[PDB]
């Protein structure tokens, strides 16, 4: 059904569907057994932030996430997302709990998208960046259980008005837009995401982690994603 | 019905609805009888180049429009869009003939919108830019007679096969996702919006021109619209 | 000797050379002597935020100050600013102390020139952006008391181990790169700037305040402008 | 002396320095021996465009080179810049003739480097665009015989007023300011530049090329590195 490439801020440690023994943070391309993991010493209650960059002449998804103050953790996978994605596609973030959980909140979130076409000067560009969330964000299609506006934050997952995290909950937030990322004059095309968040649990044991994704532009979220699956994928496999 | 903010490039002077007696650029602010124009050099068969600016604090709407090695025409209003049209909008292009015709050709379109909040750090940012348009532009809305794809080029009215311009058409593109022009918490938000564009006739007399527009995020073309009408209102009030 | 065209950030109320009774944001042509003022109730200790921005088309250079969950202050001024500055000028900082003092502190500090000439898509622009500031920034010019380095931040008058600010102190930092600001076929010019501060004193009088200025490229500090003539004039005319 | 990394438009085949027999682009490191090449089917007479890439996670310079209506030559090659650059160093683009010749002409030029640290938001970045060059174009550094001016276009080496290109000339413009690409607690650092040139020959073997580098600050044309030296290295080593 859809296709999801996605980069994603393991917090639980699933080792029966292939996580390492740690947090980490993986590239996943169609399918939630990452492709390439690295160890991520998760900060329970301070704000990361992951930049994640793509360009299609040297064919690497790369992810860094990093905290105030501490060394960051970065992946990187070669894959030719022309080979993987369709054209057009839409760019969001996911979030799920289970039955362990924790805050997804997103504090800002930016995106750039470059096709440079070997016409002499010819960029087509989409640059979005969100430093606050309102209640009624027209631009983000928000699915699940994702809301937007409480702190001016969009909370992946929900949260109850004490601010306790809920078990099985999941959400993503896409933007409207659709994304161009490939087209047959560009000589290179580019990308770079960057979202600040802060996940929060009052347990020792926080589940189950956020996901950076391009899907194809009507991905929703599959029927029993909560949990280990990020809302990203149907099953495991 | 629509709430209508265009700049317009009008090749046409229908004097009985307030047009002056030449080729003029203006500034519409919910009626097609320009709040404030000045004269333009329209040049049939260059390429010219629109830029429109605005911001809250100043509250002024500015358009200059210039071909290359001659004067440039420039049309300023002072008019607080935050009391005409709604927080969100769609940003787009409009063109129309009539009787008399033209191509209303756009070869590039680019658009950044800034809202800067008082938060230390907060800018809430849209930005894009097309310098080729492909026949399936999925994150454009065209309307009526627009199309995409011919030369990479996007025709807002209908040209037949061997080029030439066709007459009583209207079309309209605008960005996919909406636009937040207002937000409570915005110190200042600013626009700037940039188009290339090719206005060729083989007639003495080309109508109608050329307008770029903000509106209610569910805008449509008005029921007879074509010619002097712009694609943008209903009737000349 | 120098053209000074700067936005300032006043904390004293020197009422004998025409500064209202009050701390207000004001725009100086040449001359301590605001020609336009506003208050500004100024937080002692906060991180407030400044805007500033203009362009040729309106002639208007406006200014924001806020800070957060607090009103903010705007103040601008019609000029013309290719009457005022030369074409190639030099952006920057300054900040003094006098009898009263405070830190002069800046965190962040972004700049945008855009220049548009009348040839289809020719745009010449320079943008910086400084989130964080080194011992060694070999890009900034500093002048005077300031220093870089400390916290990472830009510490435009002198600051005592302590962090306890001196008095009859005066700092300046300029970008290194001249700015292109007018051009014979630019049909438009903007800039904007965006910084971000810290002012705190010990005392109930902080003095004497921050401005972003533009200048001739080679402006030094005017000798004795510490206190009430914020580093940029050289009396009080 | 000079550290220099170059992307080389390399016109002239000279195989007794390690030249392929035709145009290439090279991924010059250190030597005018490039590391890496690609054939470049070099169209004299046309505008092309080059664009260079590179990023501190990936650790690997790409460059792209085409021509409107003709495929790409691209040419990527692993290196850690921060093990062979100095961390502030100056961009530039430099050129040369030698018995053979070859206009070297620029008609744009832009630039975008990013520092991103692990704070929070901690981005600093540095982007230029020129469109047009100006006869004193106070933020470019010109060297040997560049020029700036004629026809709004950058002239890396001597053309004469019949607009021919004379041979033993050697040009070099670098951006005024330096450029940080480095720092200790940056967790990824990128950049990006495009550059639009005009190689036109009246011969048949046009020489000797145009190269983007990166140096160290202070850098100077080496003495006698007209030629297939570019002007970028002292000796064919
Ligand atoms: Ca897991
Ligand atoms: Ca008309
Ligand atoms: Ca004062
Ligand atoms: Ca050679
Ligand atoms: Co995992
Ligand atoms: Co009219
Ligand atoms: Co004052
Ligand atoms: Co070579």
């Amino acid at each position: 059904a859809d296709t999801i490439v996605a980069v994603e801020l393991d917090t639980y440690p699933n080792t029966d569907i292939g996580d390492p023994s740690y947090p980490h943070i993986g590239i996943d391309i169609k399918s939630v057994r990452s492709k390439k993991t690295a160890k991520w010493n998760m900060q329970n209650g301070k704000v990361g932030t992951a930049h994640i960059i793509y360009n299609s002449v040297d064919k690497r998804l790369s992810a860094v996430v990093s905290y105030p103050n501490a060394d960051s953790a970065t992946v990187s996978y070669d894959v030719d997302l022309d080979n993987v994605l369709p054209e057009w596609v839409r760019v969001g973030l996911s979030a799920s709990t289970g039955l362990y959980k924790e805050t997804n909140t997103i504090l800002s979130w930016s995106f750039t998208s470059k096709l440079k076409s070997n016409s002499t000067h010819e960029t087509n560009a989409l640059h979005f960046m969100f430093n606050q969330f309102s209640k009624d964000q027209k631009d983000l299609i928000l699915q699940g259980d994702a809301t937007t506006g409480t702190d001016g934050n969009l909370e992946l997952t929900r949260v109850s008005s004490n601010g306790s995290p809920q078990g099985s909950s999941v959400g993503r937030a896409l933007f409207y837009a659709p994304v161009h990322i490939w087209e047959s004059s560009a000589v290179v095309a580019s990308f770079e995401a960057t979202f600040t968040f802060l996940i929060k649990s009052p347990d020792s044991h926080p589940a189950d982690g956020i996901a950076f994704f391009i899907s194809n532009i009507d991905s929703s979220i599959p029927s029993g994603s909560t949990g280990r699956l990020l809302g990203l994928f149907p099953d495991a496999n």
